[PDB]
């Protein structure tokens, strides 16, 4: 029901994937390094409370009547719900507080990719907080209260709600389906594979940025799906686009979802074939994204898609090569990248005295 | 994860226990062929029978002809019914069509303008609506998506609203949820077991003068923005004065327990509960069934939160209108703004496998 907050790594990367997501990007408004360090310590104290299911500060009620309550109160009577709070620092943060020479080389700017249609306002950000939990209100309350605590030093730049499976009704190692109706996550780095996480996910001391040892690098892409066009495509077009069948999720020619794929039996521009590590020099990613549906746009169409989150040991050898290989993906006909951001996710909060960002500041 | 029965004298999704998620869509009709519209209603009813049972619409989500698109879009495959209910309603603008003018019920009243109204005409009105409620948001989305897909060429989605968590209760034996202002919402509502109060305050009767609406109800939807920056800097005493209940327990001011009966004279004259209470409105009672929403930021560095307010009643003129008129002096008005609005006539239930949505009207 809870997930430990302290560790060598931040939680919410290799830890079990929770049902809901509230992702927020923040911009920093203060120039004062001391004030910003004060805020990181305040935020860490609040995150310790929130992840244990407690209110922030001195609570949501029962304080001085003439003061505003420390906690906004909308999670009172809810459970921790496996809440994890993961912080990351964007490249623009390092233009402040004199940190320019501390930006990791692995925190690379993404190239412009064919077909990008990025909304500037839903892109970038000086920092992020990824809030995952099984209850969406627990996640929202966390973001709402961190934003309130930081008011005057940070503002919210953009915010995204997402959902995965619903655990109260769905088995745990049954693969979720994305909004195109296909199982999503079959060949992924699992949190149980410690050695694959060391090789592909966690930054190492010898990688070149000591303060990032134990951290990771995060790519966020807001990917709209053209739902109504996808839904008019034949069953065979849909399966050809991925290289797996829709019902079982088996690679073409195989019989079970987890059968290892034979890439030559797939069409040359099938998504699985272009994404597979064998097609990308061994490049492998930890995907931890969530579906979204925000409503409908001005033309009656469903504003829905995949809020893609990938964690990797180096942006230049993870996301960049694989996304480059998707230049000709048959899936490109039905999707559009409309928001993008990169963040360096620092190492974990080691104990009760530690704080978010201690190794950098 | 169980299923809620689709057939009844009444539509599910009203007195039913309030499910965790909402996907609400309003549609405009784009055909003049009444026969075509009736056929759509029968097809939509057939699909709802499958969807509310956890089955794929039509001939399933795969295994049909390779060269044809699948009947069901497939993203609910392997999911339980998750208490999905589908509730259809007819907007006033619908009755200008198919020669239905003389059949518009008196109780489907247009709302007057209220002080502070800032209504977005794009996210208001609508020829008809479908309320999809479930405990799994994927289940609810899949139902709206497939209904719209089936109605391509005859209806188009006008606007939709997703509610990520409920702010209402029809089951007073369970915990009352909190809205984004941090107060319990739903304590003094009408419970799905109070058969007498539902007949008296929610369901339309034959006598009421519109025979095809017997067993139906009338829905008011109001999209309400919350000024959370303003609210979050108010003192605790300020927040509690605004409502008339304390924040921690949610009890009426001066009393100990959430469910103790309010004593209205102990509340400020402009307290929300005081002005909304039936006793202050000649007995007017509503069934509240709303949900919270957040739709990103406001572009000004803040979260964009609010409440999608839904009320069911036997007659809009004796339910929502008198109570909302009494809210003109509400202390809560300082922290909220109504930015969308729509009313619908909710027809009676689909009586059996041979019945269909709107059959008593068509
Ligand atoms: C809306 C956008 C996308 C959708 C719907 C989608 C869907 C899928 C599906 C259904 C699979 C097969 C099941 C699985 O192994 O997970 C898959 C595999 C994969 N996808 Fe995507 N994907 C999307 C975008 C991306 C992007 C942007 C990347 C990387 C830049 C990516 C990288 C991968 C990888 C690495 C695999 C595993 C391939 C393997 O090793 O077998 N996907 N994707
Ligand atoms: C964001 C907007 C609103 C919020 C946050 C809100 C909040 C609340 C709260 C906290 C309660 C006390 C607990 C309860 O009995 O449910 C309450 C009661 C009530 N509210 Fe509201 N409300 C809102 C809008 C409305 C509107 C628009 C109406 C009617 C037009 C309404 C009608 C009522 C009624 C009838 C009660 C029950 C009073 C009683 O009989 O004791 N509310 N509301």
């Amino acid at each position: 029901s809870a997930v430990p907050f302290h560790g060598a790594h931040q939680a919410g990367i290799a830890t079990p994937v929770q049902d809901r997501l509230h992702f927020a990007a923040f911009d920093v408004t203060t120039e004062d390094r001391a004030a910003f360090v004060a805020l990181l310590k305040e935020w860490t104290a609040a995150a310790r409370r929130l992840t244990a299911g407690h209110a922030v500060g001195e609570g949501a009620y029962g304080g001085l009547p003439e003061a505003p309550p420390d906690d906004t109160g909308e999670a009172l009577g809810l459970k921790p719900s496996r809440l994890t709070l993961t912080i990351g620092f964007g490249p623009s943060l390092f233009t402040r507080f004199g940190l320019a020479d501390l930006r990791p080389e692995a925190l690379a700017d993404l190239p412009k990719f064919p077909g990008d249609n990025l909304d500037r306002a839903r892109s970038g950000g000086d920092l992020c907080v990824q809030a995952c939990a099984d209850d969406p209100q627990v996640a929202v309350h966390a973001i709402r209260n961190l934003a309130r605590i930081g008011f005057g030093k940070v503002v919210v730049r953009w915010s995204q709600l997402g959902f995965g499976k619903t655990s109260s009704t769905t088995p745990d190692k049954q693969t979720p389906r994305n909004l195109l109706g296909f199982k999503d996550g079959t060949r992924n780095i699992a949190g149980t594979e410690k050695d694959r996480l060391d090789r592909f996910v966690w930054a190492a001391e010898k990688d070149g940025t000591p303060w990032m040892t134990g951290g990771s690098y995060l790519v966020a892409r807001r990917i709209r799906m053209h739902i109504e066009t996808w839904d008019r495509a034949s069953l065979q077009e849909q399966e050809d686009v991925f290289g797996r069948d829709k019902g079982e999720g088996a690679p073409v020619g195989k019989a079970k979802e987890r059968d290892e794929p034979f890439l030559k039996a797939m069409k040359p521009d099938a998504h699985v074939r272009l994404a597979h590590p064998d097609s990308n020099g061994g490049a492998t990613l930890l995907r931890r994204g969530y579906s979204f549906t925000d409503g409908t746009d001005g033309l009656g169409r469903l504003d829905a898609g995949l809020f893609f989150l990938a964690y990797q040991r180096d942006i230049r050898t993870g996301f960049v090569p694989v996304q480059r290989n998707l230049a000709t993906d048959a899936l490109n006909e039905y999707i559009q990248h409309v928001g993008s951001a990169v963040f360096a996710v620092p190492p974990g909060v080691r104990d009760a005295d530690d704080w978010w960002g201690s190794t950098l500041f």
